[PDB]
């Protein structure tokens, strides 16, 4: 597969905590009406269809964020080459609180987690998700969301973009989704369709088939976000935005659980 490296800085994390949360929100806003392509990925702490929206509405209020990576670009993968494009946003984290396994918590340790760092510089979800409110990133169909297993990463941005009043049922949760994110792709899912015609489905055999080396930036939740979103825009690039049978990639724009007829 030929190697695809993309330009240098394109591959900077820059770390966001409590102190530089609203300056970097203001660059965010500022880039946004040209890099209008955002990807997202989360790290959290702690019918098929109907089954798998049932367990994450059981599990959402339940789950708290520790990470979450937010990267920017246009629609052809282009960045500044100026200033950090990546966002690792930190959240607070309570070292009492006694939620996780020795398994989970050891697991993350290796992840680079530093507990120490989240309960003194970790920032308010709150905080965060007001200024994601206001950001221009939603309720605006000139911005397409990029994702990777929605279902979880939605569910958790609504629940705490929403008044904590998580909607009841798969459709409604759906309608809230589209309200919000009204242009939104789950790459899982366009990849699945796609490497089903031919025929892994892991952003990591995904981005080796695109032949992006491993770097270890992209082990982190930041860096996860940049991955997703470098694949995102190459993957389209390459295949003029088409299925193997000329579909339209729009075909699947805003489906979380299946496309109409094959839930
Ligand atoms: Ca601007
Ligand atoms: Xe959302």
């Amino acid at each position: 597969p030929p190697i695809f490296l993309p330009p240098p800085n394109y591959l900077f994390v820059r770390d966001v905590w409590k102190s530089n949360l609203y300056s970097e929100f203001a660059v965010i806003r500022q880039l946004v009406s040209q890099y209008n392509h955002v990807s997202i990925s989360t790290e959290f702490v702690g019918s098929k269809v109907d089954y798998h929206y049932q367990t994450m509405r059981a599990n959402v209020d339940f789950l708290n964020p520790i990470q979450l990576g937010l990267s920017l670009s246009d629609a052809n993968g282009n960045k500044p080459d100026n200033g950090p494009s990546t966002w690792q946003f930190n959240f607070e984290f309570d070292p009492k609180k006694e939620i996780m396994s020795t398994e989970s918590l050891e697991l993350l340790r290796k992840s680079g987690i530093n507990f120490e760092k989240h309960e003194n510089l970790g920032i308010d979800v709150f905080e965060f998700s007001q200024l994601l409110m206001d950001s221009g990133l939603m309720m605006d169909d000139s911005v397409t969301w990029i994702t990777y297993h929605a279902a979880y990463d939605l569910g958790f941005l609504i629940n705490i973009l929403m008044n904590d009043s998580m909607p009841n049922n798969k459709e409604d949760f759906e309608w809230w989704v589209h309200q919000y994110m009204p242009n939104f792709y789950d790459l899982n899912l366009v990849y699945k369709i796609i490497q089903e015609f031919k025929n892994q489905y892991s952003l990591t055999t995904l981005a080796d088939e695109l032949g992006l080396p491993r770097f270890s930036i992209f082990t982190t939740t930041g860096g996860q976000s940049l991955l997703m979103l470098l694949s995102f825009c190459q993957l389209s690039k390459l295949s003029m935005h088409k299925f193997p049978n000329g579909t339209d990639f729009a075909k699947y724009q805003g489906v979380i659980y299946g496309i109409d007829g094959d839930q």
